């Protein structure tokens, strides 16, 4: 499914988003934009072999399990194919372990070299939430 910006703010925030581990939610909606365009079914392959799946390009190396990724971990108990769902909960779930790992968003690559730093209020400005 590939979300509207304001309909996936909303989806974000309904699910606990909004300030989680104190990221406002347009930070969250900047790191979706620019790690899948808003596509739940979004998959980029890393040059390790690991692979980085849904709206929020969750990692296969540490996360969750593709069968496919040697000598990784599944910390997020799902299979990767759960991330890729028009339902985001499995991506939420898991991306709240994620900020809660030490890193904050920092775990994103995308999050701190577009939108860490940056009016991401802009995010969600206009969006009924
Ligand atoms: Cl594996
Ligand atoms: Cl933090
Ligand atoms: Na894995």
């Amino acid at each position: 499914k590939v979300f509207g910006r304001c309909e996936l703010a909303a989806a974000m925030k309904r699910h606990g988003l909004d300030n989680y581990r104190g990221y406002s939610l347009g930070n969250w909606v900047c790191a979706a934009k620019f790690e899948s365009n808003f596509n739940t079914q979004a998959t980029n392959r890393n040059t390790d072999g690991s692979t980085d799946y849904g709206i929020l390009q969750i990692n296969s190396r540490w996360w969750c399990n593709d069968g496919r990724t040697p000598g990784s971990r599944n910390l997020c108990n799902i299979p990767c194919s759960a991330l890729l769902s028009s339902d985001i909960t499995a991506s939420v779930n898991c991306a709240k372990k994620i900020v809660s790992d030490g890193n904050g968003m920092n775990a994103w690559v995308a999050w701190r070299n577009r939108c860490k730093g940056t009016d991401v209020q802009a995010w969600i400005r206009g969006c009924r939430l």
